[PDB]
Order: C-alpha cells, then structure tokens, then sequence
C-alpha cells in the first residue's frame, strides 16, 4: 500500500498478531510475568539494542538510513546498561545470559547492517516504534506484577527522555521512512525483513518461555 509504513503494516499484520499471541508475550500482557522472566527480557533487549545501535552507527550517513537516524531521541543501550546494573548487580556484564535465540537475533542484525544496510530500516522501525508505542502499558504492568522497591532504578528502558511527544515523533519517523527512495526490488526485501524481525522476536519469546518452565 503505497506509503512504505502502510505496506509494512499490511504485510506484517499476521506475524505481528502472532507475536502478540505468543505464550510468553500473551502472559506478560495479562500481568503474568516473574522477576526471572522480566530479567531475561531485559537481557535480551540489551543484546538486541547493542547490536542494532552498532549497525546504525556504521550506516548513519548512508542515504538508505540517514532519514531515520535519531540518535538522541531513541538510543536505548545506556538505559539498558542502567537497568541491568540494578537487575543483575554491579557485575551484570559477566553474569547476564546470552542464549542462542538472542544470538541468532544479533547475528541477523549484523548481517543486515554489514551487507544489506538498506534493510536496516525494517529492524529500526519495528524495534524502536514498537517499544516506544507499547512501553507505557508494559511498564505499568511490570510495576505491579514485579513489586519493585522504591529505589528509583530498573525501568529506565521504558522512558525515552528526549521524546516529548511519542505521537508527534512517530509521525515524523513514519514520514522520514516513507521518504526513502527505493526501487521495487529493494522495497519487497525491506518488507520481507520486517517479517524477519517479528519472527526473530517470536522465536525469542518461545525460548524465554522454555527457559522459565524447564
Ligand atoms: C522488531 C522489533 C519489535 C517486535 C517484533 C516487537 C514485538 C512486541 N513487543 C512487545 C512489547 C514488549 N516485549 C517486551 C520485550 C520483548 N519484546 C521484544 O520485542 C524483545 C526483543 C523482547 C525481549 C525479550 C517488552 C519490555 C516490551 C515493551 C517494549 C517497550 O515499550 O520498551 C509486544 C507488545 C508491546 C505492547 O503492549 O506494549 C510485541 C508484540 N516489538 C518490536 O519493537
């Protein structure tokens, strides 16, 4: 559907729904999340965002990504470092898990950023705007399900400090993404990569649930 954002929304409708219906995610949404479950999602995000930001930095000047380069408004690496220090302690870096599901997500991010940068937009869009859009709801759900201590740390990931209005930001981001010049072949691959992004998350949810039970 003409605008890239709309074509993405239509093509990923099924996989997006499946991501929401995935047991671990479905449960998180229903308020059924444990401290162990929550810590794993946080470790996962840390790995994903380290990888994504590394590739964004490498391709920030390229006309195939520049329009969507918003370093100050969206970077999450530092927020996640801050959160992990609280969830895993001062030695979090050497104690956080790094499972195969997380590894294959990181792997794809690096493949894209290194050889197919024109597809990096698909991951940035789905990861950043998805996290930005549902951050406030999952934050609250976690607050009452986790029963955190009043130490003012651990949930910075859910707050984008340099974005005053999420609604106006997403509008600017969408406009910038729709502004990208793409040949027919390029576009179809970006759409396919968007599906890939949702599928990597769905596989991650499956593994996290598996680790919790077993
Ligand atoms: C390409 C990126 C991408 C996909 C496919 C993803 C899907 C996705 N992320 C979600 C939220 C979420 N799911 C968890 C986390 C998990 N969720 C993850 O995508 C990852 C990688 C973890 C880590 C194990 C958290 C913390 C949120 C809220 C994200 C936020 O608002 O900061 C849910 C519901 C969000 C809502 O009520 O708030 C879905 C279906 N979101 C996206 O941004």
């Amino acid at each position: 559907p003409q605008d890239l954002s709309e074509a993405l929304k239509e093509a990923t409708k099924e996989v997006h729904t499946q991501a929401e219906n995935a047991e671990f995610m479905r449960n998180f949404q229903k308020g059924q999340v444990t401290r162990d479950g929550f810590k794993l999602v946080m470790a996962s995000l840390y790995h994903i965002y380290v990888a994504l930001e590394e590739e964004i930095e490498r391709n920030k000047e390229s006309p195939v990504f520049a329009p969507v380069y918003f370093p100050e408004e969206l970077h999450r690496k530092a927020a996640l470092e801050q959160d992990l220090a609280f969830w895993y302690g001062p030695r979090w870096q050497e104690v956080i898990p790094y499972t195969p599901a997380m590894q294959r997500y990181v792997k794809r991010l690096h493949e894209v950023g290194r050889t197919e940068p024109e597809l990096l937009v698909a991951h940035a869009y789905t990861r950043y705007l998805g996290d930005l859009s549902g951050g406030q709801v999952l934050k609250k759900i976690a607050q009452k399900a986790l029963d955190l201590p009043s130490s003012g740390e651990g949930l910075a990931f859910f707050t984008f400090p340099n974005i005053a209005s999420a609604t106006k930001f997403k509008q600017l981001y969408r406009s910038r993404m729709n502004s990208l010049e793409m040949t027919p072949a390029v576009r179809q691959r970006v759409i396919e990569e968007a599906k890939t992004a949702f599928l990597l998350n769905i596989q991650l949810f499956e593994e996290l649930q598996e680790l919790l039970t077993h």
